[PDB]
């Protein structure tokens, strides 16, 4: 029998507000999801990066920095896993839904009147909640050198969960998996993804593996 502890949290409201935007409005170009995804990837990659010339023994715990896309047609979902700095627990409580931030109110206010579109949402830094734009289900799972692996779990509807992750060990990272919408799976494409891998990674430092799943 396994055990697991599991705690449950809830969003603060304007962050459910901007989740609940992003899942019941229609929004024809999507894509800023993908460009999202990586951009956060580089951020943690650079993140590390800079600490490891300071501080050598930072990359101890896992020497490659790279990216990891992983489109799953048969599991329904897309993955990306960065070799960042990554997440403690309390980095993802704070960071990922608890702690009102800075740009929520001002990136809804400008969506609604057309100040800002939904591709300008990293601009805000809530670009995270993207994800929702293609999938039901959003999965973090990370490991900062500071705390054990911790996954967050959230399908939106105000509530995520956090808990000591039992799954493949990062060494050090995040690896976030999406759970894909039904009407989004052409995002799983082999072609669609890999050319949209290289229309958003243009500016990218890191090398990027594509992985295609067949099952
Ligand atoms: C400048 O940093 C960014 C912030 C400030 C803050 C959260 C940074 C965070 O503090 C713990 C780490 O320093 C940083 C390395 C971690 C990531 C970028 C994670 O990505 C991966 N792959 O690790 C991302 O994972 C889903 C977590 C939160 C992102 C949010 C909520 C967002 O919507 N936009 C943001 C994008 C950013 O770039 C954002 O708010």
């Amino acid at each position: 029998m396994a055990e697991s502890q599991v705690e449950r949290f809830t969003f603060q409201a304007e962050i459910n507000q901007l989740m609940s935007l992003i899942i019941n409005t229609f929004y024809s170009n999507k894509e800023v999801f993908l460009r999202e995804l990586i951009s956060n990837a580089s951020d943690a990659l650079d993140k590390i990066r800079y600490q490891s010339l300071t501080d050598a023994s930072v990359l101890e715990s896992k020497t490659e920095l790279e990216i990891k896309i992983i489109p799953d047609k048969t599991a329904k979902t897309l993955t990306l896993i960065d070799s960042g700095i990554g997440m403690t627990k309390t980095d993802m409580v704070k960071n990922l839904g608890t702690i009102a931030r800075s740009g929520t109110k001002n990136f809804m206010e400008q969506l609604q009147s057309g100040a800002a579109d939904i591709s300008m949402i990293g601009q805000f830094g809530v670009g995270f909640y993207s994800a929702y734009l293609v999938a039901d289900t959003v999965i973090v799972h990370s490991k900062n050198n500071d705390d054990e692996q911790y996954v967050w779990e959230s399908s939106a509807g105000g509530e995520f969960t956090i808990a000591l992750d039992h799954t493949e060990p990062l060494g050090r990272g995040t690896k976030i998996v999406l759970h894909m919408k039904e009407d989004q799976l052409d995002y799983l494409d082999e072609t669609k993804i890999k050319n949209l891998v290289k229309k958003h990674s243009e500016f990218i430092q890191y090398p990027i593996s594509l992985l295609t799943i067949k099952e």
